[PDB]
């Protein structure tokens, strides 16, 4: 409260660390469904069903241009990618499997880097 501060995280390295994590996701061999935005013109149903599309290149642009206020808003966008993937794809599809794999991969990096 007013004039009563908790000790808080050293967050000075967060930008560099999120960038490193994003690089590792960009270079994962199962990253191919998530590298670019889904083509809303050519993929039936996607525009109407998926209210907030998100992909790695869009996250990269936002990270490079100061559009994440903190590391949690960054993690929300990464999770959005995989949440969207689960909404639109069968768990047994290649893309569905890719999504589950990448989520697991991300969350371990996240825990190991910040928790
Ligand atoms: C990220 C993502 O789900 N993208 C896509 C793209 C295209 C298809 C399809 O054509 O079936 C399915 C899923």
């Amino acid at each position: 409260s007013m004039s009563v501060k908790k000790p808080k995280r050293d967050d000075s390295k967060d930008l560099a660390l999120c960038s490193m994590i994003l690089t590792e996701m960009e270079t994962h061999e199962d990253a191919w469904p998530f590298l670019l935005p889904v083509n809303l013109k050519l993929v039936p149903g996607y525009k109407k069903v998926i209210k907030k599309p998100m992909d790695f290149s869009t996250i990269r642009e936002k990270l490079s241009s100061g559009q994440y206020p903190n590391l949690e808003t960054f993690a929300l966008d990464v999770r959005l990618v995989f949440d969207n993937c689960e909404t639109f794809n069968e768990d047994d599809s290649d893309i569905g499997r890719a999504g589950h794999n990448m989520r697991k991969y991300f969350e371990k990096k996240w825990t190991d880097t910040f928790k």
